[PDB]
């Protein structure tokens, strides 16, 4: 759910997740996907594409188990769709951390309708 995802983002990045990634670029947070503006935004594109495999569960609402231990995210003993969701969220949080050095404050609160249609299939 958004609760696990936000916690993972906070654990990995130290950033408040909704402030920093709730409206960032063309792909993070509210709205859909569009051509990404930078590496952080690409993380968000990949993550929303990851969620396309979730046919049996709800990425926003459904809770799942994970642990934050030794600076690692370990997805727990979840049902299959929920484990897919966890693993999408984990990869995304790691991606966001990896790209902190190019996080652009000007992109934090972005005009999503100005974004361009992607030509990339998930």
């Amino acid at each position: 759910s958004l609760f696990e995802l936000g916690k993972m983002i906070w654990q990995e990045t130290g950033k408040n997740p909704v402030k920093n990634y709730g409206l960032y670029g063309c792909n993070c947070g509210v709205g859909g996907r569009g051509e990404p503006l930078d590496a952080t935004d690409r993380c968000c594109f990949v993550h929303k594409c990851c969620y396309k495999k979730l046919t049996d569960c709800d990425s926003k609402k459904d809770r799942y188990s994970y642990k934050w231990k030794n600076k690692a995210i370990v997805c727990g003993k979840n049902q299959p769709c929920m484990q897919e969701m966890c693993e999408c969220d984990k990869a995304f949080a790691i991606c966001l951390r990896e790209n902190l050095d190019t996080y652009n404050k000007s992109f934090r609160y972005h005009l999503k309708p100005s974004c361009k249609k992607t030509s990339e299939q998930c």
